[PDB]
């Protein structure tokens, strides 16, 4: 049934208020409905459950605006993205998961299937619409842009040699849209 | 001192890089390095307080020459040449896996994360930012551009696609990273 909803909802609230440290099947099984091998059938791991619950928890906050101006909408989405990544547990949640995935193939697969593939598709989609209105050159690969935008933020988060601030986010978009050469 | 002592440090670092790149990080041990180099563990422990620091320092010096920045006066050509050597190292060498797994472990090991920056990433960044600032000083990059941001939009973009492979890391990807940035992605 759609009972998968109540679970995701519970997991989402937990993740956004305290991270994954105490995210257990037992606890989730109570706060919501029933475990009964269910959670295990739907979600084979703690990471799977975390990823699924996380995706749906930030889905709306991270949705792309479409007011006709790619610059403004990209800035808007990236700023909502950086707020989630730097002001809520979202950043710590994803970096830990990304970290663990480097030596756990199933978790890596789950990360892409329950979170990253969809996020990238959502970004590429908004980018394609701009590319249609001729706001982005016809020969530009939108998937590359995703890595040069959100990817860049992920990078500073994973390897914090430099801070993720609004100036950073704004330069990301401006450098790309206007180019860095004279 | 810093001569016969630095020579010794270099030999050890060379041994570390050789072992690390052929056998992987799990195989790297102080006992193994000491045996292979002929230098006592006592000395090793003094220079590298941990296995993490040992691996990172050896790794940085093993790829240094290969990842050095050409400085021919053509930022586009030099950037493409460096990103391609970088891509080769990260995808066609054990180096890619070695580094990504250290980045992964660093996510839950504060000390390793600190060593990763001090012995590898901070210096890689400075090397890249330096090449970029040079291009800016020569006028090939707008003077109001923050080169540190560019670092994340080039190498950072590669690391990202490498850490989470939803898309492939090939030459087309590499070339697009540079053209998008240098030429911009908006018409005209």
């Amino acid at each position: 049934e759609e009972v998968r909803a109540e679970v995701l909802h519970a997991v989402g609230e937990l993740l956004l208020t305290e991270g994954t440290a105490q995210l257990t099947f037992e606890r989730v099984a109570r706060v919501s409905g029933v475990s009964k091998t269910t959670l295990y059938k739907w979600w084979p791991s703690k990471g799977a459950l975390a990823l699924d619950g996380y995706f749906h928890a930030v889905e709306d906050t991270l949705a792309f605006p479409d007011t006709g101006d790619v610059r403004a909408d990209l800035l808007a989405q990236l700023r909502a993205f950086t707020h989630v990544m730097t002001r809520t547990p979202g950043g710590r949640i994803l970096t830990e998961l990304i970290g663990a995935a480097q030596t756990d193939a199933d978790l890596a697969t789950a990360y892409r299937q329950l979170y990253s593939a969809q996020r990238r598709a959502l970004a590429a989609e908004r980018l394609r619409h701009a590319r249609e209105l001729g706001q982005i050159r016809p020969d530009v690969d939108v998937q590359v842009l995703v890595d040069q935008l959100w990817g860049a933020v992920y990078h500073r988060l994973l390897i914090p040699d430099e801070p993720v601030d609004d100036a950073f986010v704004t330069a990301l978009v401006t450098n790309l849209l206007d180019g860095v050469c004279p």
